[PDB]
C-alpha cells in the first residue's frame, strides 16, 4: 500500500538506479518458514569467515528457533502502520556535541549496532533504541525493552545466540566474546543471511569481502521503514573516522552508495559535526 509519509522509500520509478538494486521481495530477517538457503548463497556465506566444519545450518536453526522466536514477521509489522519513520544510528564522532538526540528519539523506530552506548551521550545520540544490530564479538548489554538483532556471519553466530541465552558454553570464536548475555530471548531477531547476500550483490557489487555492519544497517531499514534518517555516519567535518563515545569492507564504496541514496531522498543524511 502507498505510505502516507512525504515520500516512500519503495517507490518505483523516482530513480533507475534505485530499482535496479531495491528487491521489494527481500525478506530481511530468518524465520523458521524462510531459512533454506540457496546452495550457491550458503556457499558464499561460509566463505565469509571460513569456519572449519560448521555444524550442519539447519539442524542449527531448528535449534535456534526452538530458543528465539521463529515466526517474526519479517518486515516487522509493517504492514500494520502507514508510515513507518527510522533513524539508523551509525558510532561516527561526528554525532559529538551534534545535539541531534531529541531529533533521532523523535522516530517510530531508531536502530543502533555494535557497542555504541546512549549512557551520557543522550543529548548528541538519543536516549531511544527500538533495535541493535550485534555479532558476537561486538555485543554490549541492551536494555531490556530493545531488540537485538544479531547479524550471523558464520554457523557459531547462531550458536553464540543459543549459547549465550542457555548454557554459556561458547566464549571464543576468532576472539572472546560473552558466554552469556541478558537479553531476553523473545526480544531476540536473526538478520538473514540471504539478504546479507542481496546486500552484497546488488547494492555494493560485490565490492568488499563482504558488508559492514552500518551498510547492513541502512539496506535493512529499507525494507523495513518508509522513511530513513541517518545519522552518525561518515566521518566528522576534520576528517576523522572516531568514535563518539572513545581491507574486510569498501568503506569508499559504501559510503558512496549512502550518498546515491542521499540525493534521489531515499534518505536523509545528518553529517553532525
Ligand atoms: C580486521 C579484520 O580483518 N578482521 C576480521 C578477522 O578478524 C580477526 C581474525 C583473527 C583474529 C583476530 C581478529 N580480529 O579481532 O580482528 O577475521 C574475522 C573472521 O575470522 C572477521 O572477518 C574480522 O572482520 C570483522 O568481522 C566482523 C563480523 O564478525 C565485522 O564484519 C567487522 O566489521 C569486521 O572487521
Ligand atoms: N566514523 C564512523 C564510524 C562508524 N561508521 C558506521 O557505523 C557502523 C558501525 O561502526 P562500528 O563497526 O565501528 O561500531 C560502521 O560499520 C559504519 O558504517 C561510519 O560510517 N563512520
Amino acid at each position: 500500500r502507498p505510505c502516507t509519509c512525504t515520500r516512500c522509500i519503495e517507490e518505483q520509478r523516482v530513480s533507475a538506479w534505485f530499482d535496479e538494486r531495491f528487491n521489494r521481495s527481500m525478506q530481511p530477517l530468518l524465520t523458521a518458514k524462510n531459512a533454506h538457503l540457496e546452495e550457491d548463497t550458503y556457499k558464499w556465506w561460509l566463505r565469509l569467515q571460513r569456519e572449519k566444519q560448521p555444524n550442519n545450518l539447519n539442524d542449527t536453526i531448528r535449534e535456534l528457533f526452538q530458543v528465539v522466536p521463529g515466526n517474526v514477521d519479517p518486515l516487522l509489522e509493517k504492514r500494520l502502520v502507514s508510515c513507518r519513520r527510522c533513524a539508523v544510528v551509525g558510532n561516527s564522532g561526528n554525532l559529538k556535541e551534534s545535539y541531534y538526540g531529541p531529533q533521532i528519539d523523535s522516530h517510530d523506530f531508531v536502530l543502533r549496532m555494535n557497542k555504541a552506548p546512549t549512557e551520557g551521550f543522550e543529548a548528541d545520540v538519543g536516549s531511544k533504541t527500538t533495535h541493535h544490530f550485534v555479532y558476537p564479538e561486538s555485543f554490549r548489554e541492551l536494555a531490556q525493552e530493545v531488540s537485538m538483532i544479531l547479524v550471523p556471519f558464520k554457523t557459531t553466530d547462531l550458536e553464540w545466540v543459543i549459547s549465550a541465552t542457555t548454557t554459556g558454553r561458547i566464549s571464543h570464536t576468532y576472539v572472546p566474546v560473552p558466554a552469556k548475555i541478558k537479553v531476553k530471548k523473545e526480544k531476540i531477531l536473526i538478520y538473514h543471511p540471504a539478504f546479507i547476500k542481496y546486500v552484497f550483490d546488488r547494492w555494493l557489487q560485490g565490492h568488499g569481502r563482504y558488508p559492514s555492519t552500518g551498510i547492513l544497517s541502512v539496506i535493512f531499514s529499507l525494507h523495513i521503514c518508509d522513511e530513513v534518517d541517518l545519522y552518525g555516519f561518515g566521518a566528522d567535518s576534520k576528517g576523522n573516522w572516531h568514535h563518539y563515545w572513545e581491507g574486510v569492507h569498501d568503506g569508499d564504496f559504501e559510503s558512496n552508495v549512502t550518498t546515491i541514496l542521499a540525493s534521489i531522498n531515499k534518505i536523509r543524511i545528518f553529517k553532525g559535526r
